[PDB]
């Protein structure tokens, strides 16, 4: 099995430590979450934002992060996206329903912890160069079908970074991404913009 620390609750375990409790809004996510501050370094400081993505991680890691970097965190609200790494398989084959299932513990938790929840749609993907072959374009718009019916349902905000940045074969374009996964600057400007407006219309 691992030898490490899985969930990678070090991370972040300093770092909580100095956050003033109760906070504003917690950003819970993967490598996309991750490659957000050395993008745009002051975007989490200047929105009084906590950064806590961790590159690589799928739901199961978060779920199990959750109650560290997000619950003991006190936050008004936290954003979700996750889910990409879930179906490049990156902690083994796990079914979709799962995925989402991962995502729906991590709402109840926060609902119980009386906690917003702002869910992100899966950004679009076309390939993984790490994982080829995978065909996740389909996998990622039938996720965030899922994840959006239940935002809906349960009266939380559903942010769609995918219809703002999808190409014609429902991945990222150039522009957007080097690596069609991992946006660039420019597609980090357009998550800003969406983003914000959906929590300025949710946090008080």
């Amino acid at each position: 099995g691992e030898k490490g620390d899985w969930a990678q609750f070090g991370r972040y375990a300093e770092a909580n430590k100095t956050v003033k409790v109760p906070s504003n809004v917690v950003f819970m996510g993967n490598s996309i979450t991750d490659g957000w501050w050395p993008a745009d370094s002051t975007f989490f400081i200047r929105n009084n934002f906590v950064d806590r993505g961790i590159s690589g991680q799928t739901t199961s890691e978060m779920l199990v992060r959750f109650r560290q970097d997000v619950i003991n965190l006190k936050p008004k609200a936290v954003v979700i996206l996750a889910g990409i790494n879930d179906i490049a398989h990156n902690n083994g084959v796990i079914a979709l329903e799962n995925v989402f299932g991962n995502l729906v513990s991590m709402a109840e938790l926060a609902k119980a912890n009386h906690i917003k929840v702002i869910f992100c749609s899966v950004l679009p993907a076309y390939d993984f160069p790490w994982r080829p072959g995978m065909q996740p374009a389909d996998k990622v718009i039938q996720l965030n079908k899922w994840i959006k019916e239940y935002a809906d349902k349960n009266g939380l905000t559903y942010v769609d970074y995918h219809s703002a940045m999808k190409d014609e074969r429902n991945g990222l374009p150039a522009n957007l991404s080097k690596d069609g996964v991992h946006p660039t600057l420019e597609g980090y400007k357009i998550m800003e913009k969406i983003v914000l407006e959906a929590i300025h219309k949710t946090v008080k």
